[PDB]
Order: structure tokens, then C-alpha cells, then sequence
DNA sequence: CGCCG
């Protein structure tokens, strides 16, 4: 349902290691070389940008194992979903607002955490977000 | 400071990819082998056990680059704590009481978020904390 | 680990409907036509017979969809594993010897069946089949 | 003899692909839509319920080409039974009393198998039967 | 043929 090259961009944009930015396009062709796999740079920019789709079977597996997730992510439409909630969670785990909030709601009791997370839903409701 | 032995297991148990659990000791060795570098599972496992210390400037590199972090993690005591925060977060959060709410907090304009911070303090205060 | 074209031939050879023989090559390009998908017949024959490998993402999706199994079979090695035991199985429920055996051993009690299984294992032992 | 709506559920329940359970009624009409043919889940479910009978000549064929069986399955009352055998067959097996037993028998030379077919009787004789 | 530039 979601195009390949978008499935792909999601990856660079979300998966990447602690204490640094996300993976550049070339970090990947280089790391892919050092593991003994040729890939064009412009075939990567092409795939990534939408300019070409329907890549090789292995061309997917090559990238899937660079970010260290199964190649099914691209092929299997099920596992995609099962794993999509996830990247949404990383991207959430980085946003600084959510952070400052949770750090303070930590040390907070069970009933009391509720009243908090309800206030959140009234502001969501009242933002035209949850309406 | 902290035994490198423990600084390694930090990584092992905090940094892993999405959609799965922590990295097995052998995943590592085999991955190294893939890159063309070579190390022994007995050595590695020995390092984490703590029956070997002071590792090669080269093996430290071969680890820090498979974990895609800086090697100064193991050597520098500053970048270490400064990047240990970054993990310290990654953990405290995957807790549950907070998972639910942190999820619903995302996307509130940073104006509205404020009102939630103030809200929280109300309760903080109400429990004497 | 197992090549693609053999993953495929396994499909042709095992999976097919009751009362009839297996799916021929053309049956598939035709049923593929009427579902509104072009594919070259010699591109099939090539793929099947190893003449060409590393097919498109979608080229796999189509054939997997024809036999009604998940396309992840071709890509993800794990699931393929998990699903192979299965085809091996139906290759079993067609062997006629196994049938005429099972339809006899049906109706026997709990430890009589066991005493049977053991005999099977001693003939297997004694065939140079089991070690 | 036997009904139609029941001959249909026969198929639904016995005939499916590997690695999963039986087909949903919707999977069907949607698959048909794919082929380019049209049918209403209310009609289908209605046919299976038994609130409709005497299906169109070409709804019967729209169904039997989806299950990839012969449409004569629905009409002919002999070949129904003949190709029912092949069904009542797939089933008696999946029951795992015999699953285990049946796996080990494959590959035994058609000679050795015989020796198993006879042991079976020693036992059968001892019970009954 | 079609995937890889």
C-alpha cells in the first residue's frame, strides 16, 4: 500500500544510532562496500527519490541488513505494519517535549498518572488533533 | 571510572535495532568476520566476563564501529557520561506507565505541551514531591 | 541459502489442488493474465530454470500470490524455513504407501501406535536411512 | 443426496493453502472482484447459510474456478464422492495421532513398508477389530 | 527481459 521508496526513506529518516545524526546516503554505499557489496550511488539516489522502482530481490536485502531489519519490511505488507508502530516510537522517543514531560511524570503514582494522561487528551481534543 | 567490561555490556543491553531484542555475542563476531575483521568468541566473551582487560586500540575500534558509536565511549570519561545520558533515556522511557502517555503527548504544539507540564506539577505538589 | 529458482520449483512441484496434477508453467502466465498482470513466458521459464536470477520485487509478489502463499517465502529466510516443513508434509500425504498405512493404523489405541512407530524406526535404522 | 450449501462449506473447510487456515468468505468475493467477476457477500453468505439454493450456472463456476476444482463437483453426485475421497483424506491425517507415525514412513523402500503393514496387523489382531 | 545505470 505504501510505495517502496517511501518505505525506504522512512528508514534513513528514523533508524540511526545514538549520539549522532541519521545515516547519509553515502554512508550506506560505503558501508555496503566494506561488507563486500557493490552498489551504485546514483542507483541509490534513484531508488530513494522515486525515479526508479521494482528493485532487485537482493537489492532490498542489502539495504535491509544495513539498518539491520528483515527484508520482509519491504516485501511483506504484514510485518511492515507490525514494525511500523516501532519507528513511530523511536521518532517519539527523540522529540524533546515528550522527553521533558516523561522525565517529570516519572516518579508518579498510577492513579495520578491517569489524571495527567487525561489532561493530555483534552488538549488533543481541543487542538483539532484528536477531535 | 567504570570497568570497560561493564561499559561494553551497557551497549549490548541498550543499543539494538528496532523490531527485536538485544544483540547476541555471536551476531557480533560473525558481523566482524563479514566486514573482514576477525576476533574470537572466547576473547569477546572473555572481555565481557572480565577475565581480560585493557583491550587493543584495534578491537575497541572493531566494536565501537559495529555498534556505530564513537570509540571515545570506552576511553574518554566525558563523552562517556554525555553519551550515557543518551542511553539512560532510551531505557527509562520503554517503561510502561510512561509509554502510554508519552505516546499521546507527541504532536501537541509546544504551546499546549507547556500546559501539560504545569498540570503535572499540580500533582507533583499534591503528593509532596 | 536455498537459491530462488529452486524455492520456486519447490512451489510448482508440491503445491497444487486436489483431484488433479500440478500447475504447469503456462497455467500460471494465463491465470496471471486474467488477474490483469503481464509477464513474459520465457522470463518465467528462465527464472524457473535458473537462466536468470534476482527478479523484481513485484515479480516475486505475483507468483507467490498465484499459489496463495506469502511473498516473504522468497525473501525472508526464516519464514521460508518455517513454511518448508509444510510442503514436505503435503508431499507426504500424497505418497500412497503412507496412506495405506495410516488408514490402517487409524483406529488403534495410544500405546499400540507407539509400538508401531518404533518398528518403523528400526526399519529406518536398518535401511541406512536413519543413522 | 446431499445439499449444495453443505457441499460448499465442505470446500471452505477442507481446501486451503499451506501455512494458514481456511479461506474467509470475503477473501473469496474480493479475489473474484480481482479476476473481474462480481458477487455480494450477502449472496455468498446467503448461499452457505441455505437461504438461497439452485445457484446460477455461472456462480457455481465462479466458485469452483477459485478453489481450482472442477465445477462438476457441485452437480455430478458421483464425482462429488470420488473427489470427496481426496478430501476426507487430507483430513483424517492432520489429526496428530497419526501425524507422527506418517512422517516416518516416507522413503522406506516399498519393500520395507510392507513389513510395517504387517506389524500393524499383529497389533490390530490383538485388539479386534 | 528485465533489472541495473
Amino acid at each position: 500500500s505504501t510505495t517502496f521508496a517511501a518505505r525506504l526513506n522512512r528508514l534513513f529518516d528514523t533508524v540511526y544510532p545514538p549520539g549522532r545524526g541519521p545515516h547519509t546516503s553515502a554512508e550506506v554505499i560505503a558501508a555496503l562496500k566494506a561488507e563486500g557489496i557493490t552498489m551504485s550511488a546514483p542507483y541509490l539516489s534513484q531508488l530513494r527519490s522515486g525515479n526508479r522502482t521494482n528493485p532487485s530481490g537482493a537489492t532490498m536485502a542489502a539495504l535491509a541488513n544495513f539498518f539491520r531489519i528483515k527484508a520482509a519490511y519491504f516485501t511483506d505488507d504484514e510485518y511492515y505494519e507490525k514494525l511500523d508502530k516501532e519507528l513511530q516510537w523511536l521518532c517519539t522517543m527523540r522529540d524533546d517535549g515528550v522527553r521533558r514531560i516523561a522525565q517529570r511524570a516519572h516518579g508518579l503514582p498510577s492513579a495520578a498518572q491517569q489524571k495527567v494522561l487525561d489532561r493530555i487528551d483534552e488538549l488533543r481534543r481541543a487542538e483539532g488533533i484528536d477531535a
